[PDB]
């Protein structure tokens, strides 16, 4: 009978197709931009092992979705096929377009995104605001700090191989797996065709005008350089385990202060070597800003100079 069916024609790829009763739904991931993201187990993922079960992250629609919503969705993860895998990406797994609600299946990232990741591992003391984690964990070492941006800085690299530009690049939209591997998220998701509101905030609390690179903010050009910029606000994320950018600045004040030179400053627990890479990615002008390329090549020297004492 046709109840259930959708009145568009969703694209079964016969390569992701996964029929839904290999997924045993759990627990809430919270809220995605389309609809609740749910951690499930899927059966069978892998046709060469049918009997195994695999975590995964479904995302799901809204039941009172548009249809601009079901198009960014489907896009979003024809998108992900396009750009293929990378070990730093969120990276797609399987599809669900039959049967039931259209569901789109990724990788599942257990310790979240990177900014409470980091602020739940504070130490107490003068280099860091408090930690606001009741199940507080234990605190990185230097190297894994510097190993986080390496992972990073690779996946972008791979992104901007591919032609992707992410345009929102923050800590708050950089996942952990159970292994501490640093996941790029929302790289898939097309870019709105109308103007933005720099003063709403995301559902979390955000403002991701924070994270604009200048010519972003002015012009709304956003470039595989303006991606280095917001790198560079990762950066400082990273280093303050889990900051707010540009503290006590009123966000309506922030071209301003950019245009007329102001940068954060360095975080008290950070080298030298690696505030000059902020800065570096906090260039004026977008051709002087480093690429990923160069940033994957020193991050990766700095991890090999790194204590991890
Ligand atoms: C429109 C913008 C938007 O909503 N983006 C968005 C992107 C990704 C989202 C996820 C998500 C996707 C893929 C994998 C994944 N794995 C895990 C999680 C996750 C969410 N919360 N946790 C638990 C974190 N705690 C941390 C403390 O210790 C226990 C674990 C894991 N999320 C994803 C989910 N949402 C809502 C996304 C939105």
């Amino acid at each position: 009978g046709p109840a259930g069916v959708s009145e568009y024609e969703l694209p079964e790829d016969p390569r992701w197709e996964l029929p839904r009763d290999r997924l045993v739904l759990g627990k809430p991931l919270g809220e995605g931009c389309f609809g609740q993201v749910v951690l499930a187990e899927a059966i069978g993922l892998d046709k060469d092992k049918p009997n195994r079960v695999t975590k995964v992250a479904v995302k799901m629609l809204k039941s009172d979705a548009t249809e601009k919503d079901l198009s960014d969705l489907i896009s979003e993860m024809e998108m992900m096929k396009m750009i293929g895998k990378h070990k730093n990406i969120i990276n797609l797994l399987g599809a669900c377009t039959q049967d039931g609600p259209l569901y789109v299946i990724v990788e599942y990232a257990s310790k979240g995104n990177l900014r409470e990741y980091l602020q739940a591992r504070r130490p107490p003391g003068l280099e860091y605001s408090y930690n606001p984690s009741h199940n507080p964990e234990e605190q990185l070492s230097s190297k894994d700090l510097v190993s986080c941006a390496y992972q990073v800085a690779r996946g972008m690299e791979y992104l901007a191989s591919k032609k992707c530009i992410h345009r929102d690049l923050a800590a708050r939209n950089v996942l952990v797996t159970e292994d501490n591997v640093m996941k790029i998220a929302d790289f898939g998701l097309a870019r709105d065709i109308h103007h933005i509101d720099y003063y709403k905030k995301t559902t979390n609390g955000r403002l991701p005008v924070k994270w604009m690179a200048p010519e972003a903010l002015f012009d709304r050009i956003y470039t595989h350089q303006s991606d280095v910029w917001s790198f560079g606000v990762l950066l400082w994320e990273i280093f303050t385990l889990g900051g707010s950018p540009y503290p006590g600045v009123p966000v309506e004040e922030l071209f301003k202060l950019l245009k007329e030179g102001h940068r954060m400053d360095k975080p008290s627990n950070c080298t030298n070597e690696l505030y000059m890479m902020m800065r570096d990615c906090w260039h004026a002008v977008p051709s002087q800003r480093p690429t990923f390329k160069q940033l994957v090549e020193d991050l990766d020297r700095i991890v090999a100079l790194t204590s991890n004492q």
